[PDB]
């Protein structure tokens, strides 16, 4: 689990969105596994703007935060999951690293802010949904 709080919006995992931000719904993609709502409350988190390729990621299932590489975001076929079928998922950044489904939410974070959240795992990867192209989610 885990989100990501910027403005008046959440960003979450769309196979974990709840009914409340299906409820008070901004922006959805499937092919992304994104889904964004809207908040009350202002959120702590600064969106990275950047093609950086290092960062730092959250594994709940270590509870551990762990440098890695990534690669830039893709078109990547993913196997199906205990979430989602085999499928392609668009905007997604691959890193060496372990991820199990539970770890969905974890931020990868640079030095420039977050970049996203985990969104894929398995054979020894990690795979991140990025939000750096999400330029709308820093202003209304
Ligand atoms: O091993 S995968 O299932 N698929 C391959 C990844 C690159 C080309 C196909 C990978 C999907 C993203 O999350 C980590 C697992
Ligand atoms: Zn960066």
């Amino acid at each position: 689990s885990g989100a990501i709080y910027v403005g008046n919006y959440r960003v979450v995992n769309r196979h974990l969105a709840t009914h409340n931000d299906w409820a008070n719904l901004v922006w959805e993609d499937s092919s992304r596994d994104l889904l964004v709502s809207s908040t009350t409350a202002q959120g702590c988190d600064t969106i990275a703007r950047c093609d950086c390729q290092t960062g730092v990621y959250y594994c709940s299932s270590r509870r551990k935060h762990y440098p890695v590489s990534f690669s830039k975001p893709s078109l990547i076929f993913v196997e199906a999951s205990e979430y989602y079928p085999a499928r392609y998922q668009s905007h997604l950044m691959l890193a060496v690293g372990h991820s199990e489904p539970g770890d969905c939410g974890g931020i990868l974070r640079c030095q420039h802010g977050v970049v996203g959240i985990v969104s894929t795992g398995g054979n020894g990867l990690v795979g991140f949904a990025d939000v750096r192209d999400l330029l709308w989610l820093d202003e209304e």
